[PDB]
DNA sequence: CCGACTCGCATCAGC
DNA sequence: GCTGATGCGA
DNA sequence: GTCGG
């Protein structure tokens, strides 16, 4: 619904959500805040109570509680005062940086350091991805249009076929399933001589070339199947220059890519959907393979995939195009 | 009451 | 130096 | 923090 409904609600959950990750360093926590937002977030009426919320699965006791102290008092005092508190509110700042998380983000405000300022100050105190992190903090921040993906995607398909046009290459996330903006770009490569009992240069090789043609702009981390980047798209040489983009490329081995490219599709509610029926049909899917489970539950050896549709076949389900794997 | 809620890569801690 | 743990992100 | 075995 919209935000006109419960956002004040939702708003004050991520936040509680957040500092529990940054600060607390309590996972489950966040999860839980997360988990209530997203359930109250679908709900499609405007919440008048805590116990109203309650009914909702993974809205508690506490939740409620809180509930009930924005909706009298229009606040939550725990989170106003932890919103001024120094402390805590620079270490959940300094965790928008890709590379600082709430270990990083605690010991760089336990010396002094708070601010994308002192950030910018203390270089030599930054790993290779926090630096890259910080010189790109506001562009990650930005979402991608739709039409700049198709533009990237574009390049990396090009790109990719360029080198060895018997790779596979696919674009994953959100995106995929026909999202007018995404978070990133979450590309999916296999090549037919890549399999589950098989180059350690398949991926270097793509993004080598990705990085010739100056596409990609710098790296996070690489290895010999996941490469974590930032890409640009070239500007019309006389407009504005776009924002700076993260990038992932996996290479994973062709038995398992459409496993894969299922998984990396998502939605992650669609997922569960499937993997809960999966098992209903007396199957296990994880991200790589599909399993038969015998009687006892011992899981089989994994089951060729040609296609994202042979899973569907395997579970008996209607095969169902990406936009339609929003559950 | 009390435990649950994945993995590749970079880097650190320990040997 | 090598091995395993941890932090991180997704 | 919530759920549930």
């Amino acid at each position: 619904p919209q935000e006109t409904l419960n956002g004040g609600i939702t708003d004050m959950l991520t936040e509680l959500a957040n500092f529990e990750k940054n600060v607390s360093q309590a996972i489950h926590k966040y999860n839980a805040y997360r988990k209530a937002a997203s359930v109250i977030a679908k709900y499609p009426h405007k919440i008048k109570s805590g116990a109203e919320a309650k009914k909702l699965p993974g809205v508690g006791t506490k939740i409620a509680e809180k509930i009930d102290e924005f909706l009298a008092t229009g606040k939550l005092r725990k989170l106003e005062k932890i919103r001024q508190d120094d402390t805590s509110s620079s270490i959940n700042f300094l965790t928008r940086v890709s590379g600082i998380g709430p270990s990083a983000a605690r010991k760089f405000v336990d010396e002094g350091i708070k601010t994308l300022e002192d950030l910018r100050k203390n270089e030599d105190k930054l790993n290779h991805h926090q630096r890259i992190g910080l010189k790109y903090f506001g562009d990650f921040e930005k979402r991608i249009p739709r039409e700049e993906m198709l533009q990237m995607q574009d390049i990396v398909l090009n790109e990719v076929k360029k080198v060895d046009s018997e790779y596979i290459a696919t674009v994953c996330g959100s995106f995929r399933r026909g999202a007018e903006s995404s978070g990133d770009m979450d590309v999916l490569l296999t090549h037919p001589s890549f399999t589950s009992e098989s180059q350690p240069k398949l991926l270097h090789q793509v993004v080598e070339q990705l990085q010739k043609v100056h596409f990609i702009t710098d790296t996070l981390s690489k290895g010999e199947t996941k490469f974590m980047g930032v890409c640009q798209l070239p500007s019309k040489n006389d407009e504005k220059e776009y924002p700076h983009r993260r990038i992932d490329i996996r290479l994973i081995p062709k038995d398992q890519y459409y496993c894969g490219v299922l998984y990396f599709t998502g939605s992650d509610i669609f997922n569960k959907n499937m993997r809960a029926h999966a098992l209903e049909k007396g199957f296990t899917i994880n991200e790589y393979t599909i399993r038969p489970l015998g009687v006892t539950g011992v899981a089989g050896e994994p089951l060729p995939v040609d296609s994202e549709k042979d899973i569907f076949d395997y579970i008996q389900w209607k095969y169902r195009e990406p936009k339609d794997r929003s559950e």
